[PDB]
């Protein structure tokens, strides 16, 4: 079976709830494994305590920069960057989990959860899963974003890990 992982998210230090994600290890095992291990923190680093630093209403919520907390940082379990595994899964609608990057073959740890269909990102960002539960939490995060991506509340992944 595919891993299920969770992110427990605060806004301004108060809990919003839990986002549960299915990682499509069947389609993108290398990309799924990176995210899974960053959720557990088993390599000695990962998402716990880090933020959603860029959130744009009617677009997506972006997180995963656990080194610089601003979009410039992050790293993978393999090294600083790893290749685009494939573009088999598409940005079909709200709830899609996909890798942020800095162009082709620059995946690190940054990711985004879509709040709309983002078809223009097909073939540019590796989709590797989707929201199983907690779209309400995602919509809350979204509501704290802005046109510029600046958040109006501090959005923190307080706890994360693997459910199965």
């Amino acid at each position: 079976g595919n891993p299920l992982v969770y992110l427990d998210v605060d806004a301004n230090g108060k809990p919003l709830g839990r986002v549960v994600l299915e990682l499509k290890a069947d389609v993108v095992p290398k990309t799924a494994e990176n995210f899974r291990a960053l959720c557990t923190g088993e390599k000695g680093f990962g998402y716990k305590g880090s933020t959603f630093h860029r959130v744009i209403p009617s677009f997506m919520c972006q997180a995963g920069d656990f080194t610089n907390h601003n979009g410039t940082g992050g790293k993978s379990i393999y090294g600083s960057r790893f290749p685009d595994e494939n573009f088999t899964l598409k940005h079909v609608g709200p709830g899609v989990l996909s890798m942020a990057n800095a162009g082709p073959n620059t995946n690190g740890s940054q990711f985004f959860i879509c709040t709309i269909k983002t078809d223009w990102l097909d073939g540019k960002h590796v989709v590797f899963g989707h929201v199983i539960e907690g779209m309400d939490v995602v919509k809350k995060i979204e509501s704290f974003g802005s046109k510029s991506g600046r958040t109006s509340k501090k959005i923190v992944i307080t706890d994360c890990g693997q459910l199965s």
